[PDB]
């Protein structure tokens, strides 16, 4: 615990067991000084983007926080291959976090030349916050992750939390936080930080995609001893009507009894990667599927998980649901649609119904000698009973997991986006570096110090999660499709540094590879 | 829907009748029920005593929080309290909801 | 516990110890049904009296509370002779009540005779309040007191509390107490009821009349050796003056030091009994001595203790300083001066000021050579340091104790009325009869019922106290003054039966006839 | 009279100095006590912790009792809350008297 000695080693590896994984991910960061150690309101009338869709009300706070719920900062490439190509499923036991070798480097400008010096004294003070009594933003999939290189250093992004609004007013059930009301442990060159994390019971995520569909679940040979309506007419000409009934055999395969029914779907609009097909007009936002809450207009980004493309023809995808990754070096706005990656769900298409089609039919009008039958589609099918639905796929680049908020209901609470919904997350660690006033004056003044010290400090952060694994038993014969490398020479190797260092990822990766039967 | 707790199986229903007494028959044997009683009610106490469970608020908000009071301007009549001709009232609907708590 | 055998027996008796006193007092009672069983307002614009000076707003309860607290309720006559000639103080040890034989009556009238009958089911319902939660309606001196004759059978008063108010409306920090939100007893014929009390320990009361003054507590035979300045003037003339300074000896009893001064005075209007003297104006309420709290305008009923005729002449009294009895069957109103017992105080004249004159006299104005000194009189004199005081003297008519109010703060916190102050007095103690609604209509009505049966209930209540005593050290020679009965053939014995039954007190009786030494 | 607890023997005052740094002396020994030092300033934490005892309340008045609450209305900013600009402000005082009791 001093000067001298280093507070702690750099550990970074995954130790495979066979029944549980544990990943150990160091990485260093530096952690700037936000807002001038002040709080602020971020009310978007100050911000400007006026709008009534657009609205919030908000807190900026110096502090920062470490985010590493994605999978790609605890998961080499190669510890995902070997993971989702071996195992059918996998759930997180335990998390340890520790941060250590922490120094403060105190920065002066003179005459024109910055100078960057060491400061022994400074401190930079740490809460994880295990009660859960501040806002949660980690679960809102915001960049500022543990890069996916272990060489790269990064920055800690800034906390700041919205509350409630009416337009860009505070309505006074609104709450502020003071994120330095909490005891925060703090910590000098020479102390370190470490916790301990216990994920509460959740139920393993499915890296299996089914083998055999849901409205195909039946024995080929052998009819079904129920008889559907075949045939209400006679024959042609007036007054023939009969009632005639035949089995379900296989030769007739849609009509028989099936006593699952695949998932609900909500519609969603349907855009083509192939451009001159798409219509020539505004259907961006006009077009998308909402949910208003309040007045306010919400979109449809990922939700009941569903298929996209509807087999055959990939040459589309969904308007507003799929997720949708940006490409290394990816621009920030009005980005060409090569550039970016468009996640594709194929594998959930045998239990869900297509996110861009219809879910069915209904009868609307009774039929009668006079009224012919007439049928209207179903744009949305909420839950019902006997429904059985798929889980949204989990990627590299997707979160970990959410908090599901602390409501009196939530119905199948696992996150739209992805991962593994939890009342009570891994909590939030947030950091900042204890303010040091410069020189004050000599008379005493009643006002708060406006002049402080631009500093910053540096450390590493182990991030040691341990994850339990359900394995393939499957018996099937023929061999299993699963996750590879291209062989063709390529310019560059994928998944690994270019030529001016910059790392990058060519191509989101799935978690379904391994079939399992229904 | 309309609020509260729902149970498989709720306290149970407190069911009451007082006992007929019937008003002198006739002395010849009659095969007919009889329909003549005495007029009849009882009156007493009922102690219900139900114990309610409570979860504390723990919130670090900062300000003061929202809740409820009574209104300090000079009313006719104390609200929630009796009349002048001894007619109990309740103003206005009490919520359960003025503490806050984070999503 | 049955119809049959008794509840409790008679016990009145005063047993005296040396060292203690045990008064128990027996009587019975009579406890009609108030408000038709409803709680109601009671506010002025309610029942008239329409002014800014008198404004109430309160409430009225059905329930009826024992009042016991006067003194004569304890003390017969001669048990009163024997403790204040015997006695140099007393104060209340213990209390013990009991209620028992309690028996509950149903009126009815048919066409148009009245007719009571038993009814053996019914219930009175009982409650002391021992943690001072209502309001404490006992100390104010009200009427309904246990009648001074053991005999007689008394009626029960009706409970009922004023609050806050602006005017004749409610504020809102106004409270409601619903009396029967309390865990009252509630019992039947054979069923019995009690509850014992311990005093807290408060200061002996005085009982004695001081046998020399305060001016005079000094040897008449020595002089003091401190010197008072006797005369500023030479002589008679122009430029005559000097500064001679004498001993102050028993030639000048006035100018000599005294290290104790009288107690405070709040000057009184003085009335004459002699009606020819007093002046031909109303000066009843606008020349009276007020007290004004948030623009009401109070008067001054018994305020410090203040002796009140000075010494020779007796023919006046203070206007309303002085507590004032009224013989037995004197009128409600307008009545005449001789058919009111007005009580003096002659006793308090050595410690304390007259009551209807000047505490002194200041000097206003710096002498000078050209300016001549001049003094104001002192109409009112708070506590100064090295002041004493007396309390005003406690009959057998007046109460025995109040609350002191809950407050951050009171001075010498005994009652300016007379007796014993108390953070927690002896509880109230309230009683009701349960109602027994009268058939109610067959089919269900929502309303609450509105029609009751006559009833009233009668029993007999047990009041033990318990009196420490302090007995009479003096060892002066001569005959000591005390309290007789007149000798001469009256034609009735005082404090005795009339002719037609009726009880009577002559002429109210102090405690004070012992002297001691200040 | 302004408000609070007197004490006879309040918590104690803690006072607080720098230590003095005098700046190079002159070589030769002079007399004169050192007039030059060195501008300096220090920093730390001060943590205050006190115990409060308490007296709950106790009161059967009936109806709702007054107390303080925030205002619902859509104000610009929270009150007793943070400004656009850093500033923390106290809109208007808070008394200690709510809660009613009887004489």
């Amino acid at each position: 615990d001093g000067v001298g000695s280093s507070s702690g080693n750099w550990h970074c590896d995954s130790q495979w067991l066979g029944d549980r994984v544990i990943t150990t991910s160091t990485r260093t960061w530096a952690l700037p000084t936000y807002n001038n150690h002040l709080y602020k309101q971020i009310s978007n009338s100050t911000s400007g983007g006026s709008s009534n869709d657009n609205a919030y009300f908000g807190y900026s706070t110096p502090w920062g926080y470490f985010d590493f719920n994605r999978f790609h900062c605890h998961f080499s490439p190669r510890d995902w291959q070997r993971l989702i190509n071996n195992n059918w499923g996998f759930r997180p036991k335990r998390l340890n976090f520790k941060l250590f070798n922490i120094q403060v480097k105190e920065v002066t400008d003179n005459n024109g030349v910055k100078t960057i010096a060491n400061n022994l004294t400074s401190t930079v003070q740490v809460f994880t916050d295990s009660d859960y009594q501040l806002p949660y933003v980690l679960g809102s999939a915001h960049e500022g992750c543990l890069p996916p290189f272990p060489a790269d250093v990064f920055m800690i992004p800034q906390y700041g939390y919205l509350t409630l609004n009416d337009g860009s007013q505070a309505v006074g059930r609104s709450s502020f936080y003071c994120l330095e009301y909490f005891p925060s442990q703090m910590l000098r060159t020479g102390n370190n930080f470490q916790f301990s994390y216990e994920f509460e019971n959740v139920p393993f995520h499915s890296s299996y995609a089914h083998s055999q569909s849901l409205d195909r679940l039946m024995n080929p040979l052998i009819d079904q001893y129920l008889y559907y309506l075949s045939k209400t007419i006679n024959g042609s000409g007036q007054n023939q009507q009969t009632l005639k009934f035949s089995v379900a055999g296989p030769s007739n395969m849609a009509v028989q009894g099936r006593n699952y029914i695949p998932g609900p779907s909500y519609r969603q609009q349907r855009v083509s990667t192939t451009v001159t097909q798409n219509n020539n007009s505004e259907f961006a936002w006009p077009g998308a599927s909402s949910w208003a809450l309040n007045g306010r207009n919400s979109l449809m980004n990922p939700g009941p998980a569903m298929a996209s493309h509807k087999e055959g023809e990939d040459r589309f995808f969904p308007l507003s649901g799929s997720l949708i990754f940006g490409k290394q070096g990816t621009g920030r706005d009005n980005v060409d649609a090569d550039k970016v990656m468009i996640t594709n769900e194929e594998e959930i298409k045998t239990t869900n119904p297509v996110a861009t089609e219809s879910y069915g039919q209904v009868a609307t009008n009774h039929q009668s000698a006079q009224a012919q039958a007439q049928t209207g589609w179903v744009q949305n099918q909420g839950i019902l009973p006997g429904m059985v639905w798929q889980d949204r796929d989990v990627y590299l680049q997707g979160p970990i997991w959410a908090k599901i908020p602390h409501t009196d209901g939530n119905f199948h609470p696992s996150p739209l986006m992805g991962g593994f919904g939890m009342k009570h997350p891994p909590p939030q660690i947030l950091i900042k570096n204890t303010p040091v006033p410069a020189d004050p004056p000599t008379a005493f003044n009643k006002d708060k110090l406006n002049s402080f010290i631009t500093q910053y400090s540096t450390g590493q952060v182990s991030v040691e999660i341990e994850w339990e694994l359900q394995k393939e038993n499957s018996k099937r014969w023929n061999p299993e499709i699963q996750y590879t490398s291209n062989y063709y020479k390529s310019n560059n190797v994928e998944f690994a540094v270019n030529t001016e260092g910059v790392y990058s990822e060519p191509r989101p990766i799935g978690t379904r590879y391994l079939t399992r039967n229904l």
